[PDB]
């Protein structure tokens, strides 16, 4: 299916993160995002591990399961911030976060960001010198900026 | 196996539907955070399930060979000719070489020939397939728990 970049891709420490959009879609389970219908586009992050994941123990290229992703978007020039939580997720292209999205000040400009963070206490980390880890998650946030989107509407 | 460590497997690599499960054990581990399982200095090896996708998975848009996150696995160890099972929750992490299921385990019953199950759960709420026909997949996920079993496990003491 055809895909469209929401910008150029960014390094953000270990993590190498893509923003794609494209047509709104079905998910089993629905999850926490607005039905088909309901919504204007499907927005994802792609989430792989760079070169420096190797000292969290990732391969380069691989998905970095287990963040807590969300989306913070708002029209260039007005007060309101619109948040909407990812989850992850199959396409038929492979794992991502993402979720349906409405953009509720319609047509025009808008800054989109994907707020990161590490796994918590989901997720651990070997730590001793035989098998285990250097490389430490993130206290705050990731936060991964595209600063004039325009959505155009339906391009499909 | 790990590129950094030594890795000793419980017994054949199998397949069960999309999946392909291995289990191995080695020394014991610090984990941080500490998570359920014991303390290194506490347990007997750490025991893991590596679980990854095989052909099959593709009809669920895995790509093959990729880890698969957000199972729920446990370990069910039983000692042969016994009824005393002991219940072991894995939880995700990485390791030097990767993504894994785990746990430290001390095995309660000493010395001797087990039988090891590891159960399998789909990931249920915590993971969403696109099923749309544009973009989604044709596969779901299991609704049962997947089983792969080890019926002649021998636990002889550290290998290492
Ligand atoms: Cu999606
Ligand atoms: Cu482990
Ligand atoms: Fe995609
Ligand atoms: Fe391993």
């Amino acid at each position: 299916f055809d895909e469209f970049p929401i910008g150029d891709e960014q390094d953000a420490g270990i993590l190498t993160v893509a923003g794609v959009y494209f047509q709104p879609v079905d998910m089993e389970p629905a999850g926490n995002s607005l039905s088909k219908n309901e919504a204007d586009c499907h927005m994802e992050a792609d989430i792989s591990a760079n070169e420096k994941g190797a000292t969290l123990g990732y391969g380069a290229g691989d998905f970095v399961p287990y963040l807590h992703v969300k989306a913070y978007i708002q029209k260039v020039g007005s007060s309101k911030v619109q948040e909407v939580a990812f989850m992850p997720m199959n396409a038929s292209d492979g794992p991502h976060y993402g979720a349906n999205v409405k953009f509720e000040e319609g047509l025009g400009k808008y800054n989109i960001k994907f707020e990161i963070k590490a796994p918590g206490n989901d997720y651990l980390l070997h730590v001793d010198k035989e098998t285990g880890v250097t490389g430490r998650f993130w206290t705050e946030p990731i936060v991964v900026e595209w600063k004039d989107f325009e959505w155009t509407g339906p391009q499909w």
